[PDB]
């Protein structure tokens, strides 16, 4: 992978992998929200981000993910080049936002897009914080100037409130655990099992004869190592959508919310 | 990648991911098995296969591990390049065998090394079958004729008995289940996904001052997806342990294992 040629941005091309795809022989959304994860890292390491800043590592800050929303076209199949292309844009103090374009490598063309937001958290007390001057100075520099969005359009589904799924769910899956796989290098839960965990209470003829085309994840509270996780599904809706809830096990206390959109294959 | 010179062996570079890594910002050993069986499907795909050949696809044949034997001496960092060569052995009619070579790009030095044990089964019958002639001559022209082994030494590891675990455990992590992206393109559970299980009843102490530096894994029987697995593990002792899959119901037993690991 590269940064382009005005260092505001960063390139890489990933071949797709046997373990990596799904039923159909195409890249699983798990594996595609992966490689987002693996190129904005190294983006971050190529402009020389740990992505905390010299302010951040002292007052022991830290971004966290608030929200992923990621459209898929094409999926790209087994063996299949796709290469991806992300860069960063500060929202002023509310936070920062990461955004993505995918495209197959042999046609050039955009295969999906995706935007993520990020909020600053104090690593110790949990507590979010709006972004300071002295911190929004050090990564203005690596970030465009001029607005680039992957979801430019006026009322997109990347900006979309999502409401909060009501008892009884059509669909759940029950008493979902974290392995330590699915741990990252800090030991917490990788922000992509827990698309997997909300996947989970899909049921299996949806995935069968629909395609995944949009996703759309609210962070709210993370899942620790220890924690149980239930997944709940509603369906809102040729196309088929869904109204998505994880929540611990016992309490009920509420991690993520979000919405899928799938279509007739 | 690319097969080698000969044609009887393939190698391909892998550059170590962010996700990869566990806390000691190294390769995990999960991360390892799925780069095998990566570097595995692309070395069959390089000669014509997929590893079913045209007698097995016609008789609905297929390959299935019986086991797997991994030896790590460095795990590659994050952002490092390691080297991975992969052959195959006719072990006559018991089955084939795949090994391993694992190496540190910029060094040339061995990091690890593997090997599997294969046999042949009925896909809809499940039942067990010795290889055959005809299935034999289909695939020994990808092989070295000479033996070729990463585990050569007299007495190894890797071919040691497995004795089945006695309850009680000493440690166990009961009702692990499979979620989607634990299954493979057939919709079957991933082989390395049986490793992560394995290693669940290890103690997180263990894990944290301990590598991993030998894992030795039977496969007896498959975990559907809709199955629930409890993994058990006794200390045999470095540190040794003993290892059993099986399922939480009737606990029937789906893998054994031992695991050594080393004092960081
Ligand atoms: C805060 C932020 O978005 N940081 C960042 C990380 N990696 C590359 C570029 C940038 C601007
Ligand atoms: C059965 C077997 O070992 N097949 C194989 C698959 N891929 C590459 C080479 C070979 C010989």
């Amino acid at each position: 992978g590269s940064l382009t040629e005005d260092g505001l941005s960063y390139k890489e091309k990933f071949v797709v992998r046997s373990y990596e795809v799904g039923s159909n022989k195409t890249a699983t959304v798990e594996t595609i929200a992966n490689l987002l994860q693996e190129v904005g890292c190294n983006h971050a390491q190529s402009v020389g981000f740990s992505a905390t800043t010299t302010t951040m590592r002292k007052l022991h800050l830290i971004w966290v993910t608030a929200r992923m929303h990621i459209e898929i076209y094409k999926y790209p199949a087994w063996g299949d080049v796709v290469e991806i292309e992300t860069w960063c844009q500060s929202e002023g103090r509310i936070g920062t936002r990461r955004d993505w374009i995918l495209k197959d490598s042999v046609t050039g063309e955009v295969t999906g897009r995706a935007t993520s937001k990020w909020v600053m958290m104090n690593q110790d007390t949990r507590r979010l914080q709006k972004v300071s001057d002295d911190v929004r100075d050090e990564y203005l520099v690596f970030c465009p100037q001029e607005p680039r969005l992957a979801f430019p359009e006026e009322n997109n589904r990347s900006l979309k409130k999502i409401p909060k799924l009501e008892d009884p769910a059509q669909y759940s899956m029950i008493g979902l655990k974290p392995r330590r796989a699915d741990l990252d290098m800090n030991q917490h839960v990788n922000n992509v099992t827990y698309i997997g965990w909300v996947l989970e209470s899909i049921p299996q003829e949806i995935v069968d004869t629909h395609e995944l085309q949009v996703i759309t994840l609210d962070y709210r509270r993370e899942c620790q190592q220890d924690d149980v996780v239930d997944s709940l599904t509603t369906t809102t809706s040729n196309d088929s959508q869904f109204l998505h809830l994880l929540r611990l096990s016992g309490d009920g206390q509420e991690i993520n919310r979000g919405t899928t959109l799938w279509r007739k294959k």
